[PDB]
């Protein structure tokens, strides 16, 4: 089984490609790890094996879910120090998913109820709809198109969390750039309607990407940052014309990040639609070739779809998410082909520190 065949990511020696893909679980009540993240990561966490956190705030105003953790916070870097211990017990690397969401949020997510923020004052329309604290859903509103100024602002607060994951012990931090939240709003030609240097080419749409990534390489080392990103993902309104470009396009800067710095970056994280087949994979292995390092394929996988992408050179790591939240032994059941055991949609964003959360059991 090549999913069991060991992995060099940098300077991390992993012992399998099966990572715990990000995901947003809203039971770090108040923007604070609980203990239940705790129970939760630790029982998924295996000696060798490759950890990402749900995405985690890194300002007061990235936040456009409820009950998500933050770590802006000295009191947030505390308590995800008592999680990244246990995982550490366990022997796994982990890394913490650094996620603002731009425009999508919601004024009941704001400081003072202000509007979010975003590279154009367009709404996501109203085909979507954002999960309120009470259950409901909610309309997204108008967000502000920021200044130059503030984006070089939002690229110090990923800055700042990033030297507070390395504060809290995570191995690394990973930039979530992806389906339609605040760097996907800057990426996507189908939402980014700036004239300014931040707007139009693809050069100057790129531009955010790079100055995050610059930034947080330059405070803890590319082989502690990953990035991740998802070109063909429409999600939240968030499309390109020409997506396989765009990718090239991200790809080719984080290269040139690389080659600047003297060090290779710890992974490119890629999440596909699962729409078509052949199309997909075939974007997919474009960026991975065009990349000079590690890449992580994620969305859909699932035991023999991941041993076919390793097997084939196609990706270095496969990341579960779905699988992952209601087989907390996903490793084990994967190296063993053990039957898995199907999530419950229901409790995927509830606040309950157990049910739907730890409560999924271990294999017999
Ligand atoms: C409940 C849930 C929450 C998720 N939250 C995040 C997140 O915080 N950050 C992110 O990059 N992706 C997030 N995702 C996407 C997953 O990381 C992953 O790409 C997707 O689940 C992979 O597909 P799979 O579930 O078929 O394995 C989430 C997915 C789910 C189902």
């Amino acid at each position: 089984n090549p999913l069991f065949s060991p992995y060099k990511m940098g300077k991390f020696n992993l012992s399998h490609r099966v990572v715990l893909a990000p995901m947003t679980r809203c039971r770090a009540l108040n923007n604070i790890p609980q203990a239940a993240l705790g129970e939760y990561y630790e029982q998924r966490a295996t000696a060798g094996g490759f950890l990402i956190t749900e995405g985690t705030m890194i300002s007061p105003t990235s936040a456009g879910f409820p009950h998500v953790p933050g770590i802006f916070t000295k009191e947030q870097v505390r308590e995800w120090k008592k999680i990244v211990d246990v995982v550490h017990a366990k022997g796994a690397v982990i890394f913490c998913q650094l996620w603002h969401v731009g425009r999508a949020s919601h004024e009941v997510y704001q400081p003072a109820g202000a509007a979010p923020i975003s590279s154009t004052e367009k709404p996501i329309s109203n085909r979507w709809r954002i999960l309120m604290p009470d259950g409901t859903h909610g309309i997204y509103p108008k967000p502000r198109a920021i200044g130059t100024y503030e984006i070089s602002q939002v690229v110090e607060d990923y800055r700042r969390s990033a030297l507070n994951a390395i504060e809290a012990g995570f191995d690394g931090i990973e930039i979530h750039g992806a389906h339609g939240y605040l760097i996907d709003q800057f990426l996507k030609d189908g939402i980014n309607d700036r004239t300014d240097e931040y707007g139009g080419s693809l050069a100057n749409r790129c531009k955010f990407i790079t100055q995050v990534v610059q930034a947080v390489v330059s405070a803890i080392g590319a082989d502690r940052v990953g990035v991740r990103v998802s070109p063909a993902i429409d999600h939240l309104d968030a499309m390109d014309s020409n997506p396989l470009s765009l990718g090239l396009a991200v790809v080719e800067r984080l290269n040139k990040i690389q080659l600047h710095s003297g060090s290779k970056l710890a992974y490119l994280h890629v999440t596909q639609p699962r729409s078509s087949e052949e199309e997909e994979a075939r974007l997919m292995r474009t960026l991975r070739n065009a990349y000079q390092g590690t890449f992580i394929c994620s969305g859909g996988y699932t035991r023999e779809l991941g041993i076919e992408a390793v097997a084939q050179g196609d990706a270095d790591l496969v990341s579960y998410g779905r699988l992952f939240i209601s087989n907390p032994d996903l490793v084990m059941r994967i190296k063993l082909n053990a039957p898995l055991n199907k999530y419950n949609r229901k409790t995927f964003y509830t606040q309950d520190p157990v049910v739907g959360y730890t409560d999924y059991p271990f294999l017999q």
